[PDB]
């Protein structure tokens, strides 16, 4: 995987970023989701590099990254600052304008990322996710069922920590059983690289605290700049086979958000550059080269 890609850990102001980076052209952030890390893009990665720089990092709590113990409020897990890392690495790699693509936590750091750095935001690609804000708010019965997570990891007391904690690989294999669609779109080297990662209780209790700070937060965050939309072109993408797509209409939860968006579904559930490496490469590279 990531044949010919630097691997680097990038120093930030509060954080430790690991990351891969490969190719030459415009700059392409890439962000990964629960319980993942930049291994998620290995199928995609290499052929975006041939058109852009790719940088693929690991979130703060997730991967290699440095994984900062609980504060009150959840503070240094908000999206506001798990993005100011990412703004960051891309600094010190020399870029102070870049595309973003993010799937699932990192569709939620890059919509802040977004908001917070609308300058150096020029393209965006959500991949599998409706906002943070419309879906606590919209929170029923169903939703609550199918992403029972967004209640049981943000329980306090270390709750979660000790549940996981107990067998942290059949955790994270029910998790991508559940949304995933083709298990053997996982290729057994990233299955092995997502174990060794949240095995860690550091990266349990840190990808707890994401959530957490996505309950509470980001909430605030979000409320104090709902006026403000994403200036950029954005790009949705989602599974088709997936609950997001039937219970939501995706597009447009985000055209109340951004004032540009596109997109469409793909056919597959959660889990799109892996589940679905052409069509999410082909629908990424023609929004980024034709617009």
């Amino acid at each position: 995987m990531f044949t010919n890609f630097e691997q680097t850990i990038v120093d930030t102001t509060e954080a430790r970023i690991n990351l891969v980076k490969a190719g030459h052209g415009a700059p392409l952030l890439l962000l990964h989701g629960y319980p993942q890390t930049h291994v998620m893009w290995h199928k995609i990665a290499p052929l975006l590099a041939n058109n852009f720089t790719v940088v693929a990092t690991d979130l703060r709590g997730y991967g290699d990254s440095s994984r900062p113990a609980s504060v009150p409020h959840h503070i240094n897990y908000s999206k506001r600052v798990m993005a100011q890392d990412q703004v960051e690495v891309m600094s010190k790699l020399g870029y102070e304008q870049f595309y973003v693509v993010g799937h699932d936590r990192g569709a939620r750091v890059a919509h802040r990322l977004a908001l917070d750095h609308p300058h150096r935001v020029k393209k965006l690609a959500l991949l599998d996710i409706a906002p943070t804000h419309k879906m606590y708010r919209t929170t029923d019965q169903e939703f609550a069922t199918a992403y029972y997570h967004w209640f049981f990891l943000i329980q306090p007391d270390n709750l979660p920590e000790t549940l996981i904690g107990a067998n942290p690989e059949y955790y994270l294999r029910k998790c991508l059983e559940k949304w995933g669609k083709d298990f053997s779109a996982f290729h057994p080297q990233a299955l092995a690289e997502y174990i060794r990662c949240f095995s860690q209780p550091a990266v349990i209790h840190a990808t707890c605290e994401d959530y957490r700070a996505a309950a509470t937060i980001d909430l605030e965050h979000d409320e104090l700049d709902m006026k403000q939309k994403i200036s950029c072109p954005v790009l949705v993408l989602w599974g088709e086979k997936g609950i997001i797509g039937r219970k939501y209409d995706v597009l447009a939860t985000w055209r109340e958000r951004a004032i540009d968006v596109s997109g469409q579904s793909l056919p597959c559930g959660h889990f799109l550059p892996e589940e679905a490496p052409e069509e999410t490469y082909q629908a990424i590279y023609n929004f980024l080269t034709h617009c």
